[PDB]
């Protein structure tokens, strides 16, 4: 039995438990209830043992993946935060602690691998996996190395393997499909192939494990390592000048590290469930409570939005971006906004001129975006938002176009220069894929259909298409790249499927848009000559057209949802919500791009199977194709 009138907490010894105990002393001062923080050895094993009998701690802190089994045996209580409190934490962290519809833990901290680099050896780290071979050659010639990380465990190699489309178990409608495994797909092959190619070409050694890589980085022998927040303290002691950043992209798409959510569960047998709620919600999950814990030992990243914004201020994450790939997107934004994950408004913004830079445009767009979320519920058209839009035209020194629209009813909520013509830039790309999906609905096109192109077909800013020269790309992939990664060649290839700019224009006119026109291809359509009517639209015309594609019956329910999905990813990567829904620390950035650890018992077989596969493809016993075929079988039939 658990003692009433006190809080007993179990947490791992490597966590900031002395900070946690300080939060408990503050709880004691206010309520008179003492909180005892302990770190039992193998509490991960002690908890399921004692809690079944009715004993143990009131609160247990562990990563979410273990909490699936706990909640199955009925060892955790359903928590009851209200909407106000839930909106304080990142939405994706609430999913990690959801079991059979019920919230079974409070999300606390967020952990994922990051790229850790030596700033003296490498002040500007690679954004890409493909550029590492050449960096290794430049480094080995000066007595160093580019990258060293643990190759023995599939936890460390998976971010690269999953990058191009690999996955453990598909997660749909809030449930894992134990028959849908993606370790055998084309994307998992490409990643492991590239991995084995780094070994073959002597860029990495197949025998490299955790201790070897760590010693190598902490002694300045290697430019980069891949590790988590648990490793920082040792690097701090080594006095290596290090930064922590986003993992490199493989094939133009982010690495996908497994994401662990340190979570606080409440014993089902606890008679202090209400006090546990009071402490967790109103003491621990505050900036002051998490600061106390973080000061003791680094949390990496947290689930509480407000404190993650403080973590993001840490100089270690600071990067120097030089690419002007965001230039088009800062001159043209389209976004379907809506809360609870459901869109109800359409925003169209264009900026112009040859004066303002990319950052200045991105900042102005972010400000308009923050102003929109600030005054939600008011319906739209808040005079504040109009001033922000007017400010953008002011500070950018050129015409700005703007409209805000209710998606369902077509009602104009706010407008500025809505019937003036603006170069579409990249904003035609959603309309292009609307036309594509129109062909799918008519059985004229398949999303899985594969397109060939050579290097000659490549134009500027094509980060995905340029990395699929040998295997080509799928219509579905092309649209994803065109919209979410703003791939220019992807846009052209898609244009060619429908018959060129003239057919997109015809498609738009056939649905009642007699204003919008695409005349040229990428990258020409971006020229934006003053008063040139080629490749232009109006804010109102664009908003209405977009509205008709996401409403009514122009697309099937299947095709409509697909367009919605693509548009959201473009929105969260665009500058619009960069102030309102800001990026966090490097650990959080990697976690948001990654794959939440599945909390199912079937994950055990996955680890063994992938572990063997990576060993056998690296050594030689199996080819990459064969090794993953076998690993897939070991998991599912
Ligand atoms: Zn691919
Ligand atoms: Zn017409």
């Amino acid at each position: 039995k658990i003692e009433e009138g006190k809080l007993v907490i179990w947490i791992n010894g490597d966590k900031g438990y002395n900070g946690l105990a300080e939060v408990g002393k503050k709880f004691e001062k206010d309520t008179g209830i003492k909180v005892t923080v302990e770190h039992p050895d193998k509490l991960e094993e002690k908890f399921p043992q004692v809690a079944a009998t009715g004993d143990g701690p009131d609160i247990i802190f562990w990563a979410h993946d273990r909490f699936g089994g706990y909640a199955q045996s009925g060892l955790l209580a359903e928590i009851t935060p209200d909407k106000a409190f839930q909106d304080k934490l990142y939405p994706f962290t609430w999913d990690a602690v959801r079991y059979n519809g019920k919230l079974i833990a409070y999300p606390i901290a967020v952990e994922a691998l990051s790229l850790i680099y030596n700033k003296d050896l490498l002040p500007n780290p690679p954004k890409t996996w493909e550029e590492i071979p050449a960096l290794d050659k430049e480094l080995k010639a000066k007595g160093k190395s580019a990258l060293m990380f643990n190759l023995q465990e599939p936890y460390f190699t998976w971010p690269l393997i999953a990058a191009d489309g690999g996955y453990a178990f598909k997660y749909e409608n809030g449930k894992y499909d134990i028959k849908d495994v993606g370790v055998d797909n084309a994307g998992a092959k490409a990643g492991l192939t590239f991995l084995v190619d780094l070994i073959k070409n002597k860029h990495m050694n197949a025998d490299t494990d955790y201790s070897i890589a760590e010693a190598a980085f902490n002694k300045g022998e290697t430019a980069m390592t891949i590790n988590g927040p648990w490793a920082w303290s040792n690097i701090d002691t080594s006095k290596v000048n290090y930064g922590v950043t986003v993992l490199p992209t493989f094939k133009g798409q982010p690495s996908k590290p497994f994401v662990g959510v340190l979570s606080a569960g409440i014993n089902a047998a606890s008679p202090n469930k209400e006090l546990a709620k009071e402490f967790l919600e109103n003491y621990l999950l505050t900036d002051e409570g998490l600061e106390a814990v973080n000061k003791d030992k680094p949390l990496g990243a947290v689930a509480l939005k407000s404190y993650e914004e403080e973590l993001a201020k840490d100089p270690r994450w600071f990067i120097a971006d030089k690419s002007g790939a965001g230039e088009r997107g800062s001159r043209g934004i389209i976004a379907a906004l809506g809360p609870d994950g459901k869109p109800s408004r359409i925003v169209v913004i264009y900026t112009t001129g040859s004066q303002a830079t990319m950052d200045e445009r991105n900042r102005q767009i972010a400000e308009i975006g923050a102003s929109l979320i600030k005054h939600w519920g008011s319906g739209g058209g808040h005079p504040e938002t109009l001033v922000k839009v007017k400010d953008a035209e002011d500070q950018l020194g050129a015409r700005v176009g703007y409209i805000e629209l209710d998606l369902n009813s077509g009602k104009i909520l706010e407008s500025f220069r809505p019937e003036e013509r603006f170069p579409m830039m990249s904003t035609f790309k959603v309309l292009l894929c609307g036309a594509v999906l129109s062909r799918i609905d008519a059985g004229q096109e398949q999303l899985g259909r594969r397109i060939h192109y050579s290097q000659n077909d490549l134009v500027e800013y094509s980060p995905v298409t340029e990395k699929h020269l040998t295997d080509g790309m799928t219509v579905r992939e092309l649209c994803s790249a065109a919209i979410t990664m703003s791939d220019n060649t992807a846009a052209n290839l898609l244009l060619t499927t429908i018959g060129g700019p003239k057919e997109l224009t015809a498609f738009l006119h056939n649905m009642g848009d007699h204003v919008t026109r695409l005349d040229r291809w990428e990258p020409e359509l971006n020229e934006a000559i003053p008063n040139d009517e080629r490749d232009t639209t109006m804010p109102v015309a664009m908003a209405t057209t977009l509205r008709k594609l996401l409403t009514g019956e122009l697309l099937t329910l299947a095709s409509r949802q697909q367009l919605i999905d693509w548009m959201e990813a473009d929105k969260v990567a665009g500058p619009l919500l960069r102030s309102a829904l800001p990026a966090g620390s490097a650990t959080m950035e990697n976690a948001q791009k990654g794959e939440i650890m599945p909390n199912i018992p079937q994950m055990s077989a996955f680890w063994y199977a992938v572990r063997t596969a990576v060993i056998n493809a690296a050594s030689g016993r199996q080819t990459v194709d064969e090794a993953l075929k076998d690993a897939q079988t070991r998991i599912t039939k």
